[PDB]
RNA sequence: ACAAA
């Protein structure tokens, strides 16, 4: 079987996710090891862990060093089948990870697969909930790929005790992506919540998004949401509508951390992403090499990061040669598919 | 204050 190196580059969990997800797909084994050597608490966390237990209900897969801690794992798959998939993380790992993993295998299931998943929706270091199902999932479906994220319950750090609900369609037909320069930003839209909170708080962040989004003289719409769950937790996601793709920027509360800095945050975040005229922001340039493999086209990204690069090296680690990549990492860069599998 | 990566 294939042995991949996971302190490899930006030496973090998508190097386990992308792994498994391809070893699922592929029907190739896999042993990962130095899991998450480039990271503060190496080795599996639940959040890895629960997504590594989904997809071997998925593919019937044996395997061996799924435990928190560990820092290798092996994984055996059998056949990819459409199965219900229900998942408690049990802390407030995140969703949005668990599904990273769990979405390139569940589109080539062949049928619909449901998912319910319990966690962390809106945590550090990963993407907020909102940003996976209004651009991650916006892009996807211009391959091709047909799904739906439902929030059905905010989870935060630490408690967790997010729900989230959905399914994805079989992936029947796969169409290229063709993402370089945007010519046009129509609009801003967003999402600012607060969950257990005062109700300002999502006003606040909106409000200050706002102000610093001013400058780019389109009209901005950002909604808010007051929800409630076990533990207190905020957050805002900010999207361009452009003539190509959503670019996005996104920021969290936490406590202490004033309203106007996380909504200021956010809106930075995007008007960085939106600097360089490319279509495709830094965060979903690397969430969508694996699909890539798969669907062919070009993406420009407002920056090539390790994580891009890392998941570049791992693709192609099962598939051999993919992709063509223009451009240093921490600059902005043209990815091309020179061989769709 | 390593339930978050
Ligand atoms: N703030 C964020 N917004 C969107 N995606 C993010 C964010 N932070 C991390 N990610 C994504 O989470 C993964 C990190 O392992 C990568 O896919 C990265 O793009």
């Amino acid at each position: 079987m294939i042995t991949i190196d996971g302190s490899y580059g930006e030496g973090g969990g998508q190097i386990l996710r992308t792994s498994v997800a391809l070893s699922t797909i592929t029907g190739e084994p896999v042993r990962i090891v130095n899991i998450r050597a480039n990271r503060p608490n190496p080795g599996l966390r639940p959040q890895h862990l629960h997504a590594i237990l989904a997809l071997k209900h998925l593919a019937n897969a044996e395997v061996k060093g799924a435990h928190v801690g560990s820092r290798e794992l092996v994984f055996i798959p059998k056949k990819l089948e459409a199965k219900e998939i229900s998942i408690d993380i049990g802390t407030a790992g995140s969703i949005t990870l668990v599904l990273q993993a769990l979405l390139p295998a569940m589109v080539f299931a062949r049928e619909k697969v449901k998912f319910r998943i319990t966690g962390g929706t809106d945590v550090s270091w990963s993407p907020p909930v909102d940003y996976l199902s209004n651009v991650t999932l916006f892009a996807l479906e211009k391959i091709g790929i047909h799904g739906e994220i439902r929030v059905i319950r905010r989870g935060h750090y630490p408690k967790g005790g997010g729900i989230v609900e959905g399914y994805v369609e079989p992936w029947n037909e796969k169409r290229e992506l063709v993402a370089k320069e945007y010519s046009r930003i129509i609009k801003i839209e967003g999402i600012s919540h607060a969950t257990n909170l005062p109700s300002h708080v999502a006003e606040r962040q909106a409000r200050a998004a706002k102000d610093e989004l001013l400058q780019l003289k389109v009209p901005i719409e950002i909604r808010t949401e007051i929800s409630r769950s076990i533990g207190p937790g905020s957050g805002i996601v900010v999207w361009a509508e452009t003539d190509c793709l959503r670019l996005g920027g996104d920021a969290l509360g936490k406590k202490g951390k004033p309203a106007e800095i996380v909504g200021k945050e956010a809106a930075q975040e995007l008007l960085d992403q939106l600097k360089p005229g490319h279509c495709v922001d830094k965060f979903l340039g690397d969430q969508l090499i694996p699909f890539l493999a798969f669907s062919g086209g070009v993406i420009w990204v407002s920056e090539i990061t390790n994580h891009l690069k890392t998941n570049i090296w791992v693709v192609e680690s099962f598939l051999g040669r993919i992709f063509d990549v223009d451009g240093n990492v921490g600059e902005p860069g043209k990815i091309r598919v020179i061989r769709r599998v």
